[PDB]
């Protein structure tokens, strides 16, 4: 309808003991992937062992299954605490 293209912003938490395992099946799942990424921001939260990967996708409206595919490769993984996303949309003007 309107090209809208939104920021799916990624927030993984996981265990620093599998983060590459992590890190590296959020790259599988980027195996062609509607989902554009443009960073990841990795840094400690909730505690030093556990990091938060908060990655910056950008997708359309149009495409939330891809983002429960994302959720579900990585969840099959050890070591996520927690994996939320969050829908940041662009500014209605």
């Amino acid at each position: 309808a309107s090209e809208a293209e939104q920021r799916y912003e990624v927030q993984i938490v996981c265990r620093a003991e599998d983060e590459i395992q992590v890190r590296s099946l959020m790259l599988h799942s980027l195996g062609s992937s509607d989902l554009r990424l443009q960073s990841l921001h990795s840094e400690d939260l909730d505690n030093p062992a556990k990091l938060e990967v908060r990655a910056e996708l950008l997708g359309t409206p149009e495409a939330p299954a891809q983002l429960e595919r994302l959720v579900s490769r990585v969840s099959l993984e050890k070591g996520v605490s927690s994996v939320r996303w969050q829908v940041f949309e662009l500014a209605a003007d």
